[PDB]
Formats: C-alpha cells, sequence, structure tokens
C-alpha cells in the first residue's frame, strides 16, 4: 500500500473536535520541503464562524504516520500524528499547549484530500 509521504502533498479538508467541546472546520495545505519534512499551513473556523490560522511541519515516522507540529500566533503549539486509513484519508490525533506548556485540549480530526 502507499505510504503517507506519498499522498500528502496538496490540499485537505479538516474537520476537528476538540476535548473542551470545540470545533474546528477548514483547510490544510502541504508542500514538500524534503522526502521525509513537509510545511503545512491550516485556514478554518470554529463553530462560530471565528477564523483561525495555525502553520509548521509535517515529518514521516512510518509508512502511515507523520508527526504533526503547528503553532497559532497566540503562541498556542500543537502537536500530535496523522495516520493513513486511505489513499485520501487521514486521521488526526494531537494536543495543544498555551504559551506555557500546559495543555488545553486534544484534538481528534478527520482529513480528506481534495487536490
Amino acid at each position: 500500500a502507499p505510504c503517507a509521504a506519498d499522498v500528502l502533498p496538496g490540499t485537505w479538508r479538516i474537520d476537528a473536535k476538540y476535548s473542551n467541546g470545540e470545533r474546528f472546520e477548514g483547510r490544510l495545505e502541504v508542500r514538500p520541503e524534503t522526502p521525509t519534512k513537509f510545511r503545512i499551513r491550516i485556514e478554518g473556523k470554529d463553530s462560530n464562524g471565528k477564523p483561525s490560522h495555525k502553520e509548521g511541519w509535517m515529518e514521516v515516522r512510518t509508512c502511515t504516520k507523520v508527526e504533526v507540529r503547528v503553532k497559532a500566533s497566540t503562541g498556542e503549539e500543537s502537536r500530535g500524528y496523522m495516520e493513513l486509513k486511505s489513499p485520501y484519508k487521514l486521521r488526526l490525533e494531537a494536543k495543544t499547549y498555551d504559551r506555557t506548556g500546559h495543555p488545553v485540549y486534544k484534538v481528534e480530526g478527520h482529513l480528506e484530500r481534495i487536490a
């Protein structure tokens, strides 16, 4: 089966839910940097329409798993993994930390590739 690295570049739709009951919907754009590393940008909205933006990187861990680390301008950092479930679908699990490194919520999401 194809590895995550082979199918990652392009644009993905993201739908995520947080452990604090908030939600996120938007798009993730993945650009290749090196064979094992990708730059990512995330843009979307919460359930009241409020926009949010994150940027960061993804690094290959296994044929099906990539590590993701992103930051917001608030100073919040998120770190987790995405697992390839099909040629066009990833499952996300991550933890978000505030500026001082205290955990604020956990994130679970599904991504599907649209370009």
